[PDB]
């Protein structure tokens, strides 16, 4: 694997590229509200592709961006044969938004796309980078979700809510993305998945021991939230 590296935004080039990298860091960042027609919940990007200094995706562990358009195309067992990043996205649109794809030419994507290729400058075609995606956290026992809900109220509740509903900031995003209910991600969403929420929560909370973070996964997941 190389190493995750951040370009700076100091080096961002003049032009329509510089121009369509920033656009593109704004619909990662404030997706409900650029992309109204496409989003059908309350996440932007960047609650589960979090980043540092107003970037996004930029955290190991965090599926983050860096480096992800040189691994696409790639094969997808959802789909039974090779997909685009443009199509990628379009899941994460459908699943993790609850809403639509945008069309494969739309502006706003190619925008997204041109700043997931700023952050990848500099990886070579192929390369894997350190801390990609969200490594997966299995335990070899049932979740105990009433440990779990143990854990919620201590550890959790006071960003994420009692109801899970989170907590909105003064311009109406989420400062506290929502866990569960109508406006959080759908049952399709990789989030969805134990091992995938359990890994997530255990790797993005620096802390929180294996057990606990299995334990506090599976009492999130017990809760309804959109039919995909
Ligand atoms: C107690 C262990 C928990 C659990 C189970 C979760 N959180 Fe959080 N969370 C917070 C913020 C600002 C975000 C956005 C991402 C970021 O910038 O870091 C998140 C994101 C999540 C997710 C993914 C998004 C979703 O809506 O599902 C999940 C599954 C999640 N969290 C679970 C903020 C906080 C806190 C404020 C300091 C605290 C405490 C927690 N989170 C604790 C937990
Ligand atoms: C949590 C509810 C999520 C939100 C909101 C979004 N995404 Fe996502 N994404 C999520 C997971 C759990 C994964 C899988 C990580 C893994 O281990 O592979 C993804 C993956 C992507 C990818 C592929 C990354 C890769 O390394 O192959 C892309 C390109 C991606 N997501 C884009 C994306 C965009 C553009 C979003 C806002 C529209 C978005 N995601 C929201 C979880 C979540």
């Amino acid at each position: 694997t190389v190493a995750l590296t951040v370009p700076a935004a100091a080096l961002l080039p003049d032009g329509a590229l510089g121009e369509s990298i920033v656009r593109g860091r704004r619909y990662l960042s404030d997706t409900p509200a650029q992309l109204p027609d496409f989003v059908g919940n309350g996440l932007a990007c960047r609650h589960c592709h979090p980043g540092r200094d107003g970037e996004v995706g930029t955290e190991a562990n965090a599926a983050p961006f860096v480096g992800v358009v040189g691994r696409f195309p790639q094969y997808s067992a959802r789909h039974g044969r090779l997909i685009t990043l443009e199509q990628r996205i379009g899941d994460c649109f459908e699943r993790s938004l609850n809403g639509r794809a945008l069309a494969l030419d739309h502006p706003a994507l190619i925008d997204m796309l041109a700043y997931m290729s700023w952050l990848s400058q500099g990886v070579p075609v192929g390369a894997v980078v350190a801390g990609h995606g969200i490594p997966t956290l299995t335990l070899e026992r049932e979740p105990d979700g009433v440990h779990g809900e143990a854990l919620y109220q201590a550890r959790c509740l006071a960003c994420h809510g009692a109801d899970g509903s989170g907590t909105l900031d003064a311009d109406g995003r989420y400062l506290f993305p929502p866990l569960w209910g109508p406006r959080s991600f759908n049952t399709g969403a990789g989030m969805n998945r134990q091992a995938t929420a359990a890994g997530f929560i255990k790797h993005k909370m620096p802390s929180l021991s294996d057990e606990e973070a299995w334990d506090v996964a599976g009492f999130v997941l017990t809760h309804p939230r959109p039919l995909f």
